[PDB]
């Protein structure tokens, strides 16, 4: 039972990574990176329906987005659904990458898809193995 399975608030989803993204942000800092270093977003997004897919995977690369092919994924819940991925250069912003998560979220929800994943890389890795 436990009828705990009712997602329909994106005022919430926003708020939450609101912060969670400024602790990133500030990690990410802290660290020493650079607002000028510039920042590639990414942002994952999966659908149920092939063509609904290709459908929203246009409109938002339409904005500018760097949509990215998907691939067979599985989410312990389909064992095969398609998952494409979305990429942004943009500065390292608590507030921009807010904005991003809006667009997608908004139009995510506009369509039939389920944003739920984003992340971003981080460019100046010193060295690894060998010598620590």
């Amino acid at each position: 039972m436990s009828h705990q399975d009712d997602y329909l608030s994106v005022e919430e989803l926003i708020e939450i990574q609101k912060e969670e993204t400024r602790d990133i942000i500030q990690a990410l800092l802290e660290d020493g990176s650079d607002p000028d270093a510039l920042y590639e977003i990414e942002h994952h997004l999966f659908a149920e329906d092939f063509d609904k897919l290709e459908k929203a995977a246009v409109e938002a690369f339409k904005m500018g987005f760097e949509v990215l092919e998907a691939e067979e994924t599985e989410d312990e819940d389909g064992n095969k659904l398609l998952c494409f991925d979305a990429t942004m250069q943009s500065a390292l912003d608590a507030k921009l990458i807010d904005e991003q998560v809006e667009k997608l979220v908004n139009l995510a929800e506009k369509f039939d898809i389920i944003y739920d994943g984003w992340g971003t890389y981080y460019e100046g890795l010193e060295h690894h193995h060998h010598h620590h």
